[PDB]
Formats: C-alpha cells, structure tokens, sequence
C-alpha cells in the first residue's frame, strides 16, 4: 500500500487575529472576511522535499487542549498587528500549548496579520516586540501576512511543513 506522509498543523489565535481568513486564503486562494466561531479541521496536499504530503489543519477557536496539543506536528500562532489583545492572546495560547503538550518537538510560526490595519485602526504591535515573542518561542519563525493579496500566506504554511519534515529526517538520521 503506497504511504501517505502526513503533516498535522494546528492554528491558534483569537477572533480578531485574522486566522480564519488566513487558513481560508491558503486553502482556496480566496480572501473572505471570516470569523470561525468554532474549531474546524481542513485537509490539503503539499509538496515538501519532493514528496507529496497530506496536510491536516486544525483551527482552534479558543485555548488548545491536550488532544490538540498532542496531535500537532506544528502550530501557527496568529494575531492582528492592529489589535493589542490579539497579540497578548498569542502568549496566553503558547503557555497553554506548551504545558498541555507532554513528544518530538513542535515546529512553530508566529504570524502578524496586516489585513485590518487602517488609519483609524493603526499598527500597534512593534516589529521588535513581535520578534521578541518569536525569539522566546522554540523553533519559531515570524512573518507578516496579508491574506487579501496572499502576502506570505503560502510561505508560512510551506515553511512550517518544511520544518516538520526536516525535524523528522533529523530523527531518522538520529
């Protein structure tokens, strides 16, 4: 039976983060103003190191639980660059993830979304501050995204998938 290599990617963020629109952009190429009130799962095929993977994505509406925290190979944290509470929410969410995971080591990403930046709702989260949150999270890379035109959307997903695959190859290299 031909193997189906699988990458399990979780996505965390508050309702102002832009996480639903970001997931939806990656999957479909479309921007839609969405707030999923609820957790949901999605699937996509991705080429990684020349090998086709099944990618499972769980978007979580609130705090991760031990189920989610133990299932993921990788977790993307999402906040809005114009919402301070969403940024503070990432560090809350990461505390929960870290404690409820009990495994090989997660690939992480931190995403600051640009979608809602306006004159009346300006960027409130400074670059250095966001990069400091990322520097204090293990195996984490930081991106700004804009799902409206696709800025770094595929990049985030692809780079987290690559991290998982490289970690796995490291493990089999031992």
């Amino acid at each position: 039976m031909r193997s189906i290599p699988e990458l399990r990617l979780g996505v965390l963020g508050d309702a102002r983060s832009g996480k639903s629109s970001l997931i939806h952009r990656f999957l479909t190429g479309s921007y839609q103003v969405l707030e999923k009130t609820e957790s949901e799962q999605y699937k996509k095929e991705m080429l990684v190191d020349g090998q086709t993977h099944l990618v499972l994505i769980r978007e979580e509406a609130g705090a991760p639980d031990a189920k989610f925290s133990g299932w993921a190979d990788a977790v993307i944290f999402v906040f809005s660059l114009e919402d301070e509470n969403s940024f503070q929410a990432v560090s809350r969410l990461h505390g929960q993830l870290s404690s409820l995971r009990g495994r090989g080591g997660l690939a992480l990403a931190l995403v600051g979304t640009q979608d809602r930046i306006s004159a009346s709702s300006p960027r409130v989260v400074g670059d250095a501050r966001a990069r400091a949150l990322c520097a204090d999270m293990k195996r984490c890379s930081y991106y700004e995204t804009c799902a409206t035109y696709g800025l770094n959307v595929d990049r985030v997903f692809q780079e987290v998938a690559q991290k998982v695959v490289t970690l796995r190859k490291q493990q089999q290299l031992l």
